[PDB]
């Protein structure tokens, strides 16, 4: 055999140190469930022998059903999935690096060498105006060295409702932009920050966040808030200058060139009160804000205590103007200012500060933070803040006091996440099962929250194509799609698989929230399938990184995914026959 090929799962990795049992499948055929408007994946997973085989390439047929109705081959998009190498622990310099199939690379042809693995990614979109009904086509791969081409059948149904459109929904979902590392990346100088030659690199992975759902847009409100965790510095979006008179002013210059680019896009819509403008943060790390003294002609920092006379003066002229800025603009009411992980007095100091500033309206800023809230019914102090995302290690699965506390902010219309991030599992790590993210969404609607927040749409490393390695946290933590090639012409960015995963999560919890409200009769059903969810337990493996604590917590994480979205699509077809 030159070339074997089978259909393979898109919900773990087919990897290069298991060609051995790879090579034993022989799956032929594939058959799964769609609303109209919603989308499929799947894969073929190819193998060669001692020989290289070249331009081996995959092609779909029109997809046809039993009444002739056509989903045309223009809906099907066949990519390769390319390796880039990973440390497989987490900062630890010497563990060691593999390959993983984490991009959803290019279409076309692919010469492979002898002795590999090597899969392509399926997308399937059904169009919103597809008719109902089973459709039946076919994939076929060539190659130069093989005889007989290879045929897949493939089938799917479309069922008579429609996937909902993300703004249609009330789903949440907020991943952090890091527009900069972006223009270090494409290699955009300071002079062309927040111009059409940075946008052009810009837009098509915000168009891919909007489409998925994305509506939180973070945008940096003191120098290096983070302390530059990340491979590339975090600059302020707001220049903070000191002047003679002993007081600060502002230049909003390159936030409101971002923010702008989000509201053109679509992601933000203040006239229509869509989207948050997240403003990281009002306690930065280590409460320090670097600003230029016009009267010494140096950069200086200053990190005052949270409360402080000092405090509250700087936060309060920062915060009355910046209000001011954004009242100009039109931009207030969808902007929130952020918080984090701090001591409880610092988030007091916080929520007081920012309750007492108030514009001419008698309304103040929305608040927003990430907080460990794991148990207890007292929520006095989480009501005042607008947006919470609670960590998927604070949370109790044996216990309902998440789910109460969501619930209860549900009520008072309050927005409520979940987050992963390192540590976790599931988690969105490149060494991650992609299932993972199906599962982490199907989680946030467990425990009754609006959706999902992580911090890493785009934190690249200097050259993620080929390896994701960082001296911090499990590989690809900080990035859930890729850049292009550094000279592209045309692509700025590719999927992954395990993003691919999350958007599956998020289309399927939608078919789940359409239904609760649409068929009443369903609903206590649909809720109780939903909270069936069981957790696989976590552990680590040799290096710091966290994965499954067991085979049987492994293959839950798959089964529990399938079995809930199974469940969801036969309550489908119950309301399809009851509205006849
Ligand atoms: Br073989
Ligand atoms: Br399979
Ligand atoms: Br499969
Ligand atoms: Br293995
Ligand atoms: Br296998
Ligand atoms: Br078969
Ligand atoms: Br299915
Ligand atoms: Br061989
Ligand atoms: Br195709
Ligand atoms: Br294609
Ligand atoms: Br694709
Ligand atoms: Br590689
Ligand atoms: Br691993
Ligand atoms: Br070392
Ligand atoms: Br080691
Ligand atoms: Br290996
Ligand atoms: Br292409
Ligand atoms: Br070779
Ligand atoms: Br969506
Ligand atoms: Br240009
Ligand atoms: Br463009
Ligand atoms: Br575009
Ligand atoms: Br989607
Ligand atoms: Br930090
Ligand atoms: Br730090
Ligand atoms: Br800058
Ligand atoms: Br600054
Ligand atoms: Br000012
Ligand atoms: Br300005
Ligand atoms: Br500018
Ligand atoms: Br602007
Ligand atoms: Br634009
Ligand atoms: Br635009
Ligand atoms: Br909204
Ligand atoms: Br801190
Ligand atoms: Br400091
Ligand atoms: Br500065
Ligand atoms: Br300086
Ligand atoms: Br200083
Ligand atoms: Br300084
Ligand atoms: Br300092
Ligand atoms: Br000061
Ligand atoms: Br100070
Ligand atoms: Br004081
Ligand atoms: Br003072
Ligand atoms: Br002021
Ligand atoms: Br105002
Ligand atoms: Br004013
Ligand atoms: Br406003
Ligand atoms: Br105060
Ligand atoms: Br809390
Ligand atoms: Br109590
Ligand atoms: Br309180
Ligand atoms: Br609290
Ligand atoms: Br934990
Ligand atoms: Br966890
Ligand atoms: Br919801
Ligand atoms: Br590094
Ligand atoms: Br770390
Ligand atoms: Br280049
Ligand atoms: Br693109
Ligand atoms: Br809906
Ligand atoms: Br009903
Ligand atoms: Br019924
Ligand atoms: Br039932
Ligand atoms: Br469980
Ligand atoms: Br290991
Ligand atoms: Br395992
Ligand atoms: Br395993
Ligand atoms: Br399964
Ligand atoms: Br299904
Ligand atoms: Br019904």
């Amino acid at each position: 055999t030159t070339l074997g090929a089978s259909i393979g799962s898109t919900d773990f990795h087919y990897l290069q140190k298991d060609y051995d049992e790879i090579k034993k499948l022989n799956l032929n055929t594939w058959n799964e469930v769609a609303w109209i408007g919603d989308e499929l994946n799947s894969k073929i997973v190819m193998w060669t022998n001692s020989s290289p085989v070249n331009n081996v390439t995959l092609s779909s047929s029109d997809f046809i059903n039993e009444n002739g109705d056509l989903i045309s081959s223009n809906n099907i998009k066949i990519s390769w999935l390319k390796e880039t190498l990973a440390n497989i622990g987490r900062s630890n310099p010497s563990a060691p690096l593999e390959p993983f199939p984490d991009i959803i690379h290019n279409s076309g042809s692919l010469n492979i060498e002898k002795n590999k693995i090597a899969s392509a990614w399926i997308n399937i979109k059904i169009p919103r105006n597809a008719k109902p009904g089973i459709y039946n086509g076919s994939i076929e791969v060539t190659a130069d060295e093989l005889e007989k081409s290879y045929t897949f059948d493939y089938s799917f149904e479309v069922l008579n409702l429609v996937q909902p459109l993300p703004s249609e929904t009330n789903t949440q979902i907020e991943f952090w932009q890091h527009p900069y590392t972006i223009a270090r990346y494409y290699k955009i100088c300071k002079e062309d920050l927040f111009t059409e030659k940075h946008f052009k690199y810009l837009r098509g992975n915000l168009k891919e966040y909007r489409n998925m759902g994305g509506r939180g847009v973070i945008a940096t409100i003191v120098h290096e808030a983070w302390n530059h965790q990340s491979y590339d510095s975090d600059p302020s979006m707001i220049k903070w200058r000191k002047n003679s008179y002993g007081t600060f002013e502002f230049d909003y210059s390159h936030f409101d060139k971002w923010i702008q680019l989000n509201i053109d896009l679509g992601i933000l819509d203040p006239e229509k009160g869509f989207g948050q403008i997240k403003c990281y943060s009002i306690v930065p790390w280590n409460n320090r804000i670097q600003y230029f003294n016009e009267a010494t002609n140096k950069e200086e920092a200053i990190n005052p205590t949270p409360g402080s006379d000092l405090w509250i003066n700087i936060w309060t002229q920062f915060l009355t103007s910046f209000m001011s800025h954004l009242e100009e603009k039109g931009w207030f009411n969808i902007t929130y200012i952020s918080m984090d992980e701090r001591s409880m007095d610092d988030l007091k100091a916080c929520v007081d500060l920012i309750e007492n500033i108030t514009n001419n309206s008698y309304e103040h800023f929305k608040i927003s933070s990430a907080m460990d809230y794991e148990s207890g019914n007292d929520y006095s102090f989480l009501d005042r803040i607008d947006d919470i995302s609670i960590g998927l290690s604070h949370i109790n699965h044996n216990s309902d006091d998440m789910k109460n506390m969501a619930t209860h902010r549900q009520e008072l219309g309050l927005l409520t996440t979940i987050y992963t991030c390192t540590g976790d599992y599931p988690s969105s790590f490149t060494i991650s099962d992609p299932s993972e993210g199906a599962f982490t969404i199907w989680y946030s609607l467990y425990q009754n929250t609006n959706g999902f927040l992580r911090w890493s749409w785009d934190g690249w490393v200097e050259n993620p194509l080929e390896n994701v390695s960082y001296k911090y946290w499990e590989p690809g933590d900080p990035f859930l799609i890729y850049p292009a090639e550094k000279d592209s012409i045309g692509k700025t960015f590719y999927s992954t698989p395990r993003l691919e995963k999350l958007k599956e999560g998020i289309r399927d919890i939608n078919k789940a929230k359409y239904l609760m409200e649409k068929a009443p009769n369903l609903k206590n059903s649909i809720e109780n399938l939903i909270y069936s969810l069981k957790r696989p337990n976590k552990g680590e493996n040799a290096y710091g990184s966290a994965v499954a604590a067991s085979k049987e917590d492994r293959d839950l994480t798959i089964s529990e995914a399938n079995r809930i979205k199974n469940g969801i699509n036969n309550f489908a077809r119950e309301f399809i026959s009851l509205t006849m």
